[PDB]
């Protein structure tokens, strides 16, 4: 069946000329709203949530892991590293690298998290451990953002990522301390105001992770606390036919607004 919400998301998708994938979980009743929910999309930087959560899971058996220094060398700098470049020829802790990756989308910081997990396949291993059979990380930053149509590398489905984000932030995939840390980090995101958040009422509070890549790929994954409602999880993924296409955060906002109106 096609709901009124799915009809409005299809109309939005048409006007955009790209491809849109949406997955909502409403924890009030565990109901789901999906648009292209089982199609694969490039994750781009939304993958940083899985990498930071995998290190948080390691910290459950190592009290001092998050305080562990990691050397930052000039050769470690990549395309976008606004926090790591200040610590070149110094160190950042795994807590600092996690925060920089999630709240500033620092790509050097994500590469340290990946290196701490033994490479991209270590992030995929953690996804499988928490019951995500869809997620795959294949590359480091920035080449995991190539977002080539039809490429299975560094992809997931909206349905899979909404379920995983729910487990990580509201469920018991992490210990209580670690779950709270991940939520604090997401809530402190600096990059999300033009994406999901822009489509929701101001009074609602959001923790989110954005992503952007080639093919005008514009993504956001969010945990939403509506005024007077149980929390929501929302995934919005958007990708465009042309390698050089512009970002379209406003499409994610428009998708979020349709979803909110549909509650
Ligand atoms: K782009």
């Amino acid at each position: 069946q096609t709901s009124a919400v799915q009809q409005k998301l299809a109309a939005l998708e048409k006007s955009s000329g790209g491809r849109l994938g949406v997955a909502l979980i409403d924890t009030a009743d565990n109901t789901q709203v999906l648009y292209r929910g089982d199609e694969r999309f490039p994750m781009c930087s939304t993958s940083k949530v899985m990498a930071a959560a995998a290190v948080l899971k390691q910290s459950e058996t190592q009290k001092q892991l998050l305080n562990q220094p990691v050397e930052i060398k000039p050769a470690d700098l990549v395309n976008y590293n606004p926090i790591a470049e200040k610590h070149v020829n110094g160190t950042m802790t795994l807590a600092e690298l996690s925060a920089a990756a999630l709240q500033y989308s620092d790509n050097t910081a994500m590469n340290k998290l990946i290196a701490q997990l033994g490479g991209p396949g270590g992030v995929t291993a953690f996804a499988r451990a928490i019951g995500d059979e869809t997620f795959r990380l294949d590359r480091t930053a920035p080449t995991l953002n190539t977002a080539i149509p039809g490429d299975p590398r560094d992809t997931t489905t909206p349905r899979a990522m909404a379920q995983t984000l729910r487990q990580l932030t509201l469920g018991h995939a992490l210990g209580e301390t670690q779950r709270a840390q991940l939520v604090t980090w997401l809530k402190g995101n600096t990059t999300g105001a033009a994406s999901i958040r822009a489509g929701l009422p101001t009074s609602w509070t959001v923790g989110d992770k954005t992503g952007s890549g080639d093919y005008g790929t514009t993504n956001d994954i969010a945990v939403i606390w509506p005024q007077g409602r149980a929390p929501l999880v929302l995934v919005t993924y958007f990708t465009q036919p042309q390698q050089n296409a512009e970002s379209r955060r406003d499409v994610l906002a428009s998708a979020a607004r349709i979803i909110a109106e549909g509650l």
